[PDB]
């Protein structure tokens, strides 16, 4: 299932929203027109990435400890995170933008 996250043009590129779905939070970012959805907590503390982080092109970076993660993967780009975060699946119907809620994956 793909479930109604969010509007296209409701976030803007370089941009982020949280979003809620029974009991995650999952980030959704515009990198450069196309959607991501990743977990919206930072793996290495208690720090939300879309209401604390700061988006450069597709790298999300923590304000907390300024760790760094690929939107797209979910990868650790800079450190100290040890662990990457869980990304969504994305589908875009017209204005929809739809996330797998149950589908996280994990690069490593
Ligand atoms: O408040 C109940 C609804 O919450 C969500 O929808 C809101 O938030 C979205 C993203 O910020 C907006 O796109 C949407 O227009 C808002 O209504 C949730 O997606 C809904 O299923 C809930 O009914
Ligand atoms: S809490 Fe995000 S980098 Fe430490």
């Amino acid at each position: 299932t793909f479930t109604k996250a969010c509007s296209v043009d409701e976030v803007p590129p370089g941009e982020a929203l949280q979003v809620s779905h029974d009991a995650q939070k999952v980030a959704i970012f515009n990198v450069d027109g196309e959607f991501f959805a990743t977990q919206d907590q930072c793996t290495h503390g208690e720090w939300s990435l879309s209401e604390g982080g700061y988006l450069d092109g597709d790298v999300v970076e923590c304000s907390l400890h300024m760790g760094k993660f690929c939107v797209r993967t979910g990868k650790v780009k800079s450190p100290p995170p040890c662990e990457p975060l869980k990304v969504y699946p994305i589908r875009i119907e017209g204005r929809d933008v739809l996330v797998d809620f149950s589908r996280a994956a994990l690069h490593a």
